[PDB]
């Protein structure tokens, strides 16, 4: 075990550092291993995560309650894998997104913990000279700097995606709302400013959220980018509605319509919504699912703004933890149309990882492990993530 290995070779660790060590290292390991990652990128993942993210996750977990509200996961974990499912039988790619804390979260000199995340980006940067920082910096001061103003618990948090052979880092954007200033409001300003050349994108998805019916139905609180060159970067706007249908879904998918020749895409769409979320083969697909009230509950959604396209992409979330029965059976159904599509080399590597993550005994009796479903639409078929949350305060050991 690569882990085993580090673990006996580095220097110790204090208490806090360690258990971090000791949780984050092992996880994150199976994950890798599980999808036939190269020996070197193990050791990669596990030296930056000894070295950059182990010092700033602060305190260890002791008990039920969590240090913070943080919006990474429903129970306020600050870790969350994502396995995303290549097509063709490919290795599945690994990513996982984390939000630093520091002593002076909630002072005065950190209101909105947002310190830590610009550290560790600063540091990846130093390590990382590919990585650019320029529609960072831009977003940054446009979104939280103090120039920036009602919070979702976390404001900023940061992602490694290991990419077989080359490591890439996403910035993720929770503005502050106030009865002025929408999270919308902020986010179309910055991607104004931000310098894009052609905006056909950002429109078309303005032009829906103002004047659909469904569209007027989103309510825009996030934003995504890489930080590679701005050309190259992705501009990814998250969006939550109260809605579940899967006709919403549908038309949301196609921008009320913009987007066309996915009828095949949108009927293994319903395929794998049915099965994932337990549903009943004949669920009309105006039927809303069963209400759960949450603040991340209902359906959601992002579109990708980037002006390399001047059509928008849509990615809908299937949000398996609030409306699945359980975790094995939504990883079943997952699994399930992989195995229909040809491509679930991987779902008994995945099962293995579910396992690993899993409180001891809970995959068939509760969600929580699995948060999204990630779908998009490419031509025929559907490109899949698995987002997972390993639940360090909702099933403390
Ligand atoms: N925790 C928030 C934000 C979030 C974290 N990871 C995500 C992945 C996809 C969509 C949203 C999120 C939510 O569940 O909504």
């Amino acid at each position: 075990s690569v882990w085993k290995t580090l673990n006996k070779w580095l220097p110790p660790l204090s208490r806090d550092k360690d258990w971090w060590w000791k949780t984050l290292g092992p996880q994150i390991n199976t994950l890798l291993t599980e999808a036939d990652y190269d020996l070197n990128e193990r050791y990669e993942a596990l030296l930056l995560l000894y070295r950059w993210v182990v010092p700033e996750m602060g305190p260890r977990p002791r008990s039920s309650v969590a240090p913070s509200k943080s919006f990474m996961t429903d129970d306020h974990s600050p870790i969350e894998y994502s396995w995303k499912w290549i097509s063709g039988n490919k290795k599945p790619e690994i990513r996982y997104a984390v939000e630093l804390v520091s002593p002076l979260a909630g002072s005065k000199q950190d209101p909105f913990n947002q310190i830590p995340t610009r550290n560790l980006v600063y540091n990846l940067a130093k390590i990382i000279p590919e990585l650019d920082l320029t529609w960072f910096e831009h977003f940054w001061h446009e979104l939280l700097g103090p120039g920036s103003p009602l919070t979702k618990g976390s404001t900023v948090f940061a992602a490694l995606e290991m990419l077989h052979g080359h490591l890439s880092v996403k910035v993720y954007f929770i503005p502050v709302e106030t009865p002025d200033f929408s999270a919308w409001h902020q986010i179309k300003h910055a991607i104004e400013a931000s310098g894009c050349p052609n905006l056909e994108a950002l429109n078309h998805v303005d032009a829906y959220l103002s004047s659909h019916d469904d569209g007027r139905q989103l309510r825009p609180f996030m934003l995504a980018i890489d930080l590679v060159e701005p050309a190259a970067s992705r501009l990814k706007i998250y969006a939550r509605s109260n809605q579940t249908s899967f006709r919403f879904v549908r038309d949301v998918m196609t921008i009320g319509g913009l987007r066309t020749d996915l009828d095949r895409s949108i009927e293994k769409f319903s395929d794998l919504w049915k099965r994932a979320l337990g549903l009943d083969p004949d669920t009309p697909p105006e039927d809303e699912l069963p209400k759960v009230d949450h603040l991340t509950s209902g359906a959601v959604f992002n579109f990708d703004v980037a002006p390399k396209s001047q059509i928008p992409e849509v990615k809908a979330y299937i949000p398996v933890r609030h409306y699945a029965n359980n975790d094995l059976q939504a990883a079943l159904g997952l699994i399930g149309y992989l195995e229909d599509h040809g491509h679930g080399g991987y779902s008994q590597s995945y099962l293995r990882g579910l396992d690993m993550l899993a409180p001891s005994g809970q995959l068939d009796q509760a969600t929580g492990v699995q948060t999204y479903f990630a779908v998009a639409c490419q031509g025929e078929d559907l490109s899949l993530t698995s987002y997972l949350n390993p639940q360090f305060y909702a099933a403390f050991q």
